[PDB]
């Protein structure tokens, strides 16, 4: 329906330009899914170990105070070793260019064929803290020293 | 204590089924830690460059409006080159199956042995924006054109 | 200005120690950007397939209820195959040590040279749900069974 539901009265609008209108709008595969699936605008073959920067045919306007995040899909990751070099890719609120996906073939022997119209990644949108750094001479200064860890990870 | 603290009165409940009750419940290694560590239910050896889909023995119910995120652990990543092909793995609110982790050995020469009961990943839970896409013919239309970047990244 | 703006009255402070004060404070490359870029404190050469744990010269105090996330930069990922083994790296609220970045060269043939003072990663800060796990015998118990997916992903 065109009626915005009760709880979800503050659902976030994402403006999108289909730079390649031959591709469907990105969509959630199932209700409640965190991401919308991005399509490839191109046919690409990746030999083992090779990477490509693949156009998705879309540009978005992530709201200020938020971030878009490009995540790999789990099925292709396991079945053929498809990954994303810079995962999770960070799409900034001021970016108005085309979203591109840095696919890489992490299989040792079998090439990966991507066809135009395949779903090759997923886009999440989340709030981000735009932090103000405060340089301190030590954490005790800031009142932040004794912790559950310390300088240990 | 069983008393929910002052500030943290709205702590998020995560329902979990131990499909493999021989494994401990996932836990935070230290107070304030972002994730709970996931266990492997199986023994697995990964030769250099090989990947596996590893059962964790748990199923969860991420709340609607949230997402579960499967992240690698830093120590194994550096010491032996252990990574996750689809990192960060995206666990959707409607998913009720077993959480699986797509481990991969990014070392060139040394095999990685995973034992049942090892902590092989960490699970974070975060809010996500379930966005409504609005297709526009250009960002100016939406009142969103002139930015700190432009189509540049 | 020193005046905190209207909307952004609740901007998050991140205390930071420059363990290596010869490096600039991390900064956002453009307004609205989700992350601040982390510098390398060292010169490092990565042969194809090799990884290193690289010091960034900073320690931070992520607030309780938040997480720091270390993400790769897209340009180096595509141009030279630079990635991060444990991406996204998880920086916990109680951590007070130096932030380190697990760089890896995913190119098959060309070495990557990192110079002291190069920007080698980006740090985001986000809220995280510090969840309370509730073990249930099945999701129906919790009132959470019938979904848009089921045990299917
Ligand atoms: O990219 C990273 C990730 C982690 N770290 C630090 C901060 C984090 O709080 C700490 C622990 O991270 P992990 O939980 O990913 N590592 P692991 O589980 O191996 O070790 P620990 O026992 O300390 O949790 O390591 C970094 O410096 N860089
Ligand atoms: O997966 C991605 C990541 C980034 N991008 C675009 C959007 C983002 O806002 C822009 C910059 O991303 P990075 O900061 O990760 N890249 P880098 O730091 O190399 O370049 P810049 O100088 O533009 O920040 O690149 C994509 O199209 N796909
Ligand atoms: O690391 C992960 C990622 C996903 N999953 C499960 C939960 C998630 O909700 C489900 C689907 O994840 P993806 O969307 O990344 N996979 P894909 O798009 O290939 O399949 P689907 O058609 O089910 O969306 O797979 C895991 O068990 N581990
Ligand atoms: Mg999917
Ligand atoms: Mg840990
Ligand atoms: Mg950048």
């Amino acid at each position: 329906s065109g009626l915005v539901p009760r709880g979800s009265h503050m659902s976030t609008t994402l403006a999108i330009v289909r730079l390649d209108p031959g591709l469907p709008l990105p969509s959630r595969a199932h209700d409640g899914d965190a991401g919308v699936d991005l399509y490839s605008a191109e046919d690409v073959e990746l030999a083992p170990g090779r990477r490509a920067l693949v156009r998705t045919g879309v540009a978005v306007a992530v709201p200020f105070g938020m971030v878009g995040l490009v995540h790999p899909r789990s099925g292709l990751a396991t079945r053929v070793g498809l990954s994303i070099v810079n995962s999770p890719g960070t799409i900034d609120a001021g970016y108005r260019g085309e979203i591109k996906v840095a696919l890489i073939n992490l299989d040792p022997a079998a090439p990966i064929v991507v066809h135009r119209g395949d779903r090759i990644a997923q886009l999440l949108v989340q709030r981000v803290e735009l932090v103000e750094l405060v340089e301190v001479s030590s954490f005790d200064e800031a009142g932040l020293a004794s912790t559950s860890r310390g300088d240990g990870g």
